[PDB]
């Protein structure tokens, strides 16, 4: 082993004695190692190599269809006390959990190689690099971790001899007995994704898929990290980071939290529609925000790659995503395969009459009743291949945030854009973020789900304490230096069910109002829920849209808002005993202004 970190070595020994793998392998993150792992993945049938002419060094992997299921009920925050997980989290006593998972882990890696994968979340040049080591028996995980994090030799050296690091244990939970033939995608029917916040540990078992197995993606970046940030005085958030550049060439940085399927990728890849405006991205999922010497809040993307949703993506919908993929070095999971060895998914241009679907079965145009690609299939691709990546993406100091945006899907009630009255009000609007989405295993059609700061399934501690944490950071900061907070809604619909606002690139007009507000040069009316622009405060020059529709999108109707109040109240009761008085005070204030 290429290290003298004895704490690390002891942990590897202890784990290997439990899981009993055939051998242990430390990964260094080199290109020859990568090519070697891929070659082995092709041999196992886990990867198929894509036609080099269309894709350089790119692969397709098809998972076991039972391993793509949503696993929120199998995801746990195992703090010592239940109150410290809170009502948004699944809790189990830590001792009870360990006894369950130790039973599962004992002998689990029999007949398999056990990889030890060191990695860095965020740029290496940082002063306190957040380091982790993932142990996994999945080669697929190793390859994808290489793309999604700064993996290997550099992070291992940054660990020194006694540097702290997050212990991330993973197993697919499919031991092989000496005779046994493996399968392309091993996994178990028993799945746990468990987090021990006080010790900063992640124990995953039974799934080899996505955020369950690539332990930097959500487990580290939000769950464990939010707990760290809680204790250390910063923010680990589900936010894209956008760099907006004015015609006068001034850069404004925004962090925006939207729940999944509410537009984070599209805003991150914004192509402004107002002449002279440009946009670049630093990330579309996770933001780590820390106060600098400036007194300003600086954001860094702790990830190194994109794990984007394939279906829906095309040269019209997202040319920048397509260009990122075209450069190669990409792993597609659960998409379809064309007759000429290209990949395809619903929404991608082309009209393939026959495909091989994501289960290896023949698929036929206007015949086969199932999607060719899984509806939440993924591509995993390097960030550095993104043509609109901002040059400061690998800057350990991060970028100063001028604005924080919250938003979700609301057919009614919530205006296109609102500015918060002040920081505490901003925390309130984040805290009560609603979105008209639901899932199978939940049902509840028509429901308004509250997804606080877009963090409902990602908080590593009590949601009330989290709100208090947000409150405290602002309370103790230079008020003038804090980002302004904004609430947006792209999804308001008219009486006919049309979108009142066209959105996508035209959202650059909303961001322009936001910039203008930052620069103290735009108007906005005081309403009960905040400052909302009139239609003439927005730049609609060049936009073929009905002024009356824009006015409706911006409307704050006191009745709609009064009907909204009992929804907010029952959410705030659900938050429970740790609901901060600051959030309570803001609800009362809102109620008073609505009268
Ligand atoms: N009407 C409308 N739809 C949008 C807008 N932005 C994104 N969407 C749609 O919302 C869905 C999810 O968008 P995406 O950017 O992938 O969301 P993400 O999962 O949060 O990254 C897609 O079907 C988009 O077409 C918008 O500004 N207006
Ligand atoms: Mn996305
Ligand atoms: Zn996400």
């Amino acid at each position: 082993a290429p290290t003298n970190h004895q704490g690390l070595l002891s942990w590897v020994e202890e784990v290997a004695e439990l899981t009993q793998p055939d051998r242990v392998v430390f990964t260094d993150g080199s290109e020859e190692e990568f090519q070697r792992l891929c070659d082995q993945l092709v041999e196992a049938g886990t990867f198929i190599r894509l036609n080099p002419e269309k894709h350089k060094n790119s692969y397709l992997a098809l998972s076991d269809p039972s391993d793509v299921a949503r696993v929120e009920s199998r995801t746990y925050i195992c703090s010592a006390k239940e109150i410290d997980a809170g009502p948004t989290n699944n809790w189990m006593d830590p001792g009870e959990m360990r006894s369950i998972m130790k039973d599962l882990y004992r002998g689990c890696m029999r007949g398999r190689t056990m990889y030890v994968v060191p990695f860095c979340m965020g740029p290496l040049g940082a002063e306190d690099p957040k380091l982790g080591v993932e142990i996994t028996d999945s080669e697929y995980v190793v390859v994808s971790m290489r793309t999604m994090t700064r993996m290997g030799k550099a992070a291992l050296e940054k660990m020194g001899d006694d540097g702290f690091f997050v212990k991330a244990l993973h197993s697919v939970g499919a031991p092989l007995e000496p005779g046994q033939k493996d399968v392309a995608w091993p996994c178990s029917e028993t799945k746990y994704i468990t987090h021990f916040p006080e010790t900063r540990e992640i124990w995953s078992y039974g799934s080899g898929y996505g955020g369950n197995a690539l332990l930097g993606k959500k487990c580290y970046s939000l769950r464990i990290a939010s707990a760290m940030a809680h204790d250390e005085g910063w923010l680990a958030e589900h936010m894209l980071i956008l760099k907006l550049i004015s015609p006068e060439n001034k850069a404004y940085y925004f962090a925006a939290a939207f729940p999944s399927a509410c537009g984070k990728t599209n805003l991150a890849m914004l192509q402004p529609t107002i002449p002279g405006w440009r946009a670049e991205t630093l990330g579309d999922d996770i933001a780590w925000m820390r106060f600098g010497k400036d007194g300003r809040l600086y954001a860094v993307n702790p990830e190194f790659g994109f794990f984007g949703v394939a279906p829906g993506t095309n040269w019209k919908s997202n040319p920048n995503a397509m260009r990122t993929i075209a450069a190669g070095n990409t792993v597609f999971t659960n998409v379809a395969l064309t007759d000429d060895g290209d990949v395809w998914w619903e929404g991608l241009e082309g009209d393939p009459q026959h495909l091989i679907d994501w289960k290896g079965n023949d698929w036929y145009f206007r015949e086969t009743e199932t999607n060719a690609a899984h509806p939440n299939s993924r591509y995993c691709t390097p960030m550095s291949q993104c043509p609109i990546l901002a040059p400061e993406w690998d800057d350990p100091q991060g970028v100063p945030i001028s604005g924080i945006l919250f938003g979700g899907r609301r057919k009614t009630t919530v205006p296109l854009v609102t500015e918060a009255r002040d920081w505490q009000h901003g925390v309130f609007i984040g805290a009560t973020l609603g979105s008209e989405q639901t899932a199978a295993a939940e049902g509840k059609v028509g429901n308004v789900r509250r997804d606080p700061m877009a963090m409902l399934p990602f908080l590593g501690y009590n949601v009330g304490d989290y709100f208090q944490h947000w409150i405290n950071l602002g309370k103790h900061a230079d008020e003038s230096k804090l980002p302004k907070v904004f609430f947006v809604n792209w999804f308001r619909r008219g009486d006919d069910g049309r979108f009142l606002w066209p959105g996508f690139g035209e959202n650059s007009r909303v961001l322009k109002w936001i910039v203008d507000r930052i620069e103290h040069k735009a108007g906005g009316a005081t309403t009960p829920i905040g400052t909302v622009p009139a239609v003439e405060d927005l730049d609609l020059d060049g936009l073929d849209v009905d002024a009356a529709d824009v006015a409706a999108a911006l409307a704050v109707d006191a009745d709609e808002w009064r009907q909204e109040l009992p929804l907010i109240e029952e959410w705030l009761q659900f938050v429970g005993e740790k609901l901060p008085t600051g959030v309570k005070d803001e609800f009362d204030a809102l109620k008073e202004r609505l009268g």
